């Protein structure tokens, strides 16, 4: 019979660097829908607000189509997830 065996080395290391800046510019366009959403119904936060007095309220944002609201109230406006009072007639 018979046999045998061998090796070798090895290693290795690149090499890169590089680097650029670019300038702004505004083009000429309006705004753009992709705005936030805060109230309940996940749309962009327009005008119609009343915002909900409780500070603890994460939300305190709505519309008024959403929670009936001829005008803002701009004083102790409850949203109608807080507010979850009991009493003889629901509403
Ligand atoms: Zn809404
Ligand atoms: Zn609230």
């Amino acid at each position: 019979g018979s046999s045998g065996s061998s090796g070798s080395p090895e290693y290795g290391m690149p090499s890169v660097t590089f680097g650029s800046v670019h300038p702004s510019d505004v083009l000429d366009m309006p705004v753009d829908p992709n705005e936030p959403t805060y109230c309940l119904c996940h749309q962009v936060s327009y005008g119609e607000m009343i915002g909900c007095d409780n500070p603890d309220c994460s939300i305190e944002w709505f519309h008024f189509a959403c929670v009936g609201l001829t005008t803002k109230p701009r004083g102790k406006w409850f949203c109608p997830r807080c507010s979850q009072e009991s009493g003889p007639s629901s509403g």
